C-alpha cells in the first residue's frame, strides 16, 4: 500500500541506460534536436510509441545510446539513477552498464566507466558508499553485450578487474538474446569467474534449450529472467541453487510471460528457491522497485512480514563483500519490527 515504498530494498538488476528519467531523456533529445544532430519529433515519437516487445526494445536502446553516449551524460544519469533508487529506500544497488567505445569523442570503455565513477562522486542528495538523510550502498557490474566479440568481452573483464578499487564486483551477459552464441562469451566469463568476479547471466529470455542448459552448467552466481525454462531447466536450477533476478513488469510488457498470475516467481517462492524482485529498466518499462514489490505482494497475497523476509533474503544474493552484507543485516534487523 504505502509501507512498500518505506521497505528497505535491494536492487540487483538495473541497467543504467534503461533507468533514465523520461524528462532527462527528452531534455537530451531536445538539445540534440536543437543542435540538429537528430529530428526531435521522430525520436519523441519512438520513445512514445515503441511497444517495448522484446524485438522493439533493442531498437529503443539503439535510440537511447545515440542520446546518452557522452562523458557528461553518463555522469548525469549515473547520479540521477542512484538518487531515484535511494529516494524509494533502496539501501543496496548493483548498477549494471555496458562500457562503450566512441572514437569521435575519445570515449573508451575505461573513460566511460570513469564517467560512471564521477557520477557516483557527484551524488549529494543521499549518502553513498560505492567502495569500502538516506544512505545507499552502490556496487557496479560491467555488462558484456551479446553483439560483442570474445576479445571485446575480455577487455570488459580486464577493465572490471582493474576497477575493483571503485566498487566493481561482477560481470553480466545481456543485450539481444536473439544475437550471438554462448561459445563466444563462455571463454571471457570463465576468465572472470577464475579471477573471482561474480557472474550474472540473462538466461531463457527466448526459447533456447541448449543455451539455457549451457548457462546453467557454467554455474553463474545469479541469472536474470528465466522466462522460457522447461522442466529439465527448473530441476537443474533448483539443484544448483542459483538465485533468479525476477523482472515482473519487464516480462509482461515484452510478452515474455503472458500474465503475473502464471509468472514462475510464484513457483520459485513456493519451492523456497532464492529470487530477487528487480526493475530491469525502470525508465523503459515505467516502473519502480516499490511497484515491482506491490505487483508481487498482490499476486502472491503476501503479508507485511512475509514481504519483509523476501526483501531481506536478497542480502546473500548480493556480490558485496561480507562487511557490506553485515551492514545490510543491521539495516534490515533495525526495520523488522515495523513489518507485521
Ligand atoms: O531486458 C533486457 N534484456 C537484455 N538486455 C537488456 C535488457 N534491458 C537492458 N539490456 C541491456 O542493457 C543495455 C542498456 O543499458 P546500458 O548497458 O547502460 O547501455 C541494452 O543495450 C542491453 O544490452
Ligand atoms: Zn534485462
Amino acid at each position: 500500500m504505502e509501507w512498500i515504498q518505506s521497505l528497505p530494498k535491494i536492487e540487483l538488476h538495473a541497467h543504467l541506460n534503461g533507468s533514465i528519467r523520461d524528462s532527462t531523456l527528452l531534455e537530451l533529445a531536445r538539445v540534440l534536436g536543437e543542435k540538429g544532430v537528430i529530428v526531435f519529433a521522430d525520436v519523441e515519437h519512438v520513445i512514445q510509441k515503441n511497444d517495448r516487445s522484446l524485438v522493439e526494445v533493442f531498437k529503443l536502446f539503439d535510440l537511447i545510446h545515440k542520446l546518452t553516449t557522452d562523458h557528461k551524460t553518463v555522469t548525469r544519469i549515473t547520479r540521477e539513477v542512484v538518487e531515484d533508487f535511494a529516494l524509494e529506500n533502496v539501501v543496496y544497488l548493483e548498477l549494471r552498464t555496458t562500457p562503450k567505445r566512441s572514437d569521435s569523442i575519445g570515449m573508451s570503455k575505461r573513460s566511460y566507466m570513469e564517467a560512471v565513477i564521477q557520477g557516483l562522486r557527484s551524488v549529494s542528495e543521499v549518502d553513498i558508499d560505492f567502495v569500502t538523510r538516506k544512505k545507499i550502498y552502490v556496487r557496479l557490474l560491467l555488462s558484456i553485450d551479446r553483439r560483442e566479440t570474445t576479445e571485446s568481452a575480455m577487455e570488459t573483464v580486464k577493465l572490471a578487474l582493474e576497477m575493483r578499487d571503485v566498487g566493481v564486483v561482477g560481470i553480466d551477459l545481456s543485450g539481444n538474446p536473439l544475437v550471438g552464441e554462448w561459445s563466444t562469451f563462455l571463454p571471457a566469463l570463465q576468465y572472470a569467474k577464475d579471477n573471482d568476479l561474480h557472474i550474472t547471466l540473462h538466461c531463457g529470455e527466448v526459447p533456447n534449450p541448449k543455451e539455457i542448459q549451457a548457462m546453467l552448467d557454467f554455474k553463474p552466481h545469479r541469472i536474470g529472467h528465466a522466462c522460457f525454462f522447461k522442466d529439465e531447466d527448473w530441476t537443474k536450477l533448483k539443484s544448483f541453487r542459483i538465485p533468479v533476478e525476477i523482472c515482473l513488469t519487464s516480462n509482461i510488457v515484452t510478452k515474455s510471460i503472458s500474465s503475473i498470475d502464471i509468472h514462475h516467481f510464484a513457483d520459485l517462492y513456493n519451492a523456497k528457491h532464492p529470487l530477487i524482485l528487480c526493475t530491469n529498466d525502470f525508465g523503459v518499462f515505467s516502473t519502480s522497485l516499490s511497484n515491482e514489490y506491490a505487483l508481487a505482494v498482490r499476486s502472491l497475497g503476501l503479508s507485511k512480514s512475509e514481504t519483509f523476509a523476501l526483501a531481506r533474503a536478497a542480502i546473500d544474493a548480493t556480490f558485496a563483500e561480507d562487511e557490506v552484507k553485515q551492514q545490510l543485516r543491521f539495516i534490515f534487523d533495525s526495520a523488522s519490527p515495523e513489518h507485521v
